[PDB]
């Protein structure tokens, strides 16, 4: 099924619209293997969370998709939000990337201020596998890893803040 | 009396305070020949006007000062406010400075957007003499001409608007 016809967008939501679209596609004769859910499904772009208003009942969505024989693939970025009450941030502590001087590498990504997992380490990899596994257990069929170059926007944003008001054009480096 | 002791400030107001100060000076033995009124006495820095709140009764002030044998000297700048309902602007029309291309030279000074009298012309001189004469007739004893280099702030303000944002410091040219 990974080689079947996949539909995706940035993004499809709320959950009822996802099902409505799949139904119309199938009704008109298109065999859809799976649908991709882009970042709008998350709560404030926080990894491993569901938007409380757009996706109040994810279980219902997964069941509806599976009843229709459609796989669900969810995007997962690499940025962990520096949030005091965000579980992944607290549990991942100790396994994030650092900078030469010893502090954590704090940057900028979709969820705002963020830290990044140091995937080169065994414990980080194990910790991540755990979150993924837990995420897959709801019935999610696939993982879409994005922005994993790895990408960071703190430098770009820093430039945009300092020369924001200046009526000039920035080169695209 | 022009060689006597003059007190001034930028500025003395409202009118009751001007008289109070002169009284204290005289009571303590200082022979004051005259007091200078800086730009705060004008209405929005408009030449030949009295601030409706600080100097609501100019005649009363002048009389109070004259009763105490104290002359009154008022500052008069060279900028005419580009104001649709400002008399000097309307009556001076035709006698203001222009730029090479023919339009009026519109700049910036205390009253904001302003035009300037072309004093090199005899007609402008006659027009100005008229306003001065009319101004002196209330009992004003002297004229203090300021900013008549002539000075203009449109270039400075133009620079400050475009580079206002930059955390950089400007050279004082």
């Amino acid at each position: 099924w990974a080689f079947g016809y996949m539909i995706s967008r940035y993004s499809y939501y709320p959950q009822d619209k996802v099902v409505e679209l799949v139904d119309i596609m199938q009704k008109e004769g298109f065999r859809v293997a799976g649908v991709f859910l882009d970042i709008h499904y998350m709560d404030s772009y926080k990894l491993f969370t569901w938007h409380p208003y757009r996706f109040p009942e994810p279980k219902k969505l997964i069941d509806e998709l599976h009843k229709r024989n459609v796989k669900l693939i969810t995007i997962v970025d690499h940025g962990i939000r520096v949030d005091q009450n965000y579980s992944p941030f607290l549990s991942g502590m100790g396994k994030f990337c650092e900078i030469e001087s010893g502090e954590l590498f704090v940057g900028k990504m979709w969820p705002g201020t963020t830290v990044y997992p140091d995937f080169f380490r065994e414990d980080t990899r194990e910790w991540w596998a755990g979150l993924i596994s837990e995420w897959l257990s709801q019935g999610v069929d696939g993982i879409w890893l994005d922005m994993n170059e790895p990408t960071d926007f703190s430098r770009a944003i820093e430039i945009r803040d300092v020369l924001s008001s200046l009526p000039v054009q920035f080169r695209d480096d």
